[PDB]
């Protein structure tokens, strides 16, 4: 029943403004899941809550600069997640 | 019949060696799909070819330094894939 969501956020983290945008997206995602890369998060949601969550992240980015890509997958979509190398940050 | 594959490669791009590792992953993924973000690619492969592909990416990375994450999905609707902002390289 619960949706599995991969959030991929490409934003510059040289400027304080850009670091703050990434911090804000991280903090939205981490109350529904886990940070797996600097800018990749895995979340679980009831489908009912999805749209509000999508709007929340959307509103945070600079749409003239940044890229946000969200995969909203059915539970059964995913057969295998394979990790390589090192797991911190 | 073929699997949908999200490749997420988190590598430092401060050193020439690190930029080169990202370039080499990109070039492997782009003969099987599309670069959709700086460090995210979408690929399609028949199962037999998956393992050889997974080994090829694995071999390229610094396993002590980089993070490579491969999602193996059953085929999804394009409607499950949401984008916001621009594609700026």
């Amino acid at each position: 029943d619960p949706m599995f969501i991969i959030v991929c956020y490409d934003v510059e983290t040289i400027t304080q403004e850009g670091r703050a945008r990434l911090r804000k997206v991280a903090k939205t995602c981490e109350s529904h899941g886990q940070r797996v890369q600097k800018s990749v998060f895995e979340c679980q949601l009831e489908p009912a809550d999805y749209l509000q969550f999508e709007a929340k992240l959307s509103k945070i980015i600079n749409s003239k600069t940044d890229n946000l890509r969200i995969y909203s997958l059915d539970a059964i979509s995913v057969s295998k997640i394979k990790q390589f190398g090192v797991s911190n940050i």
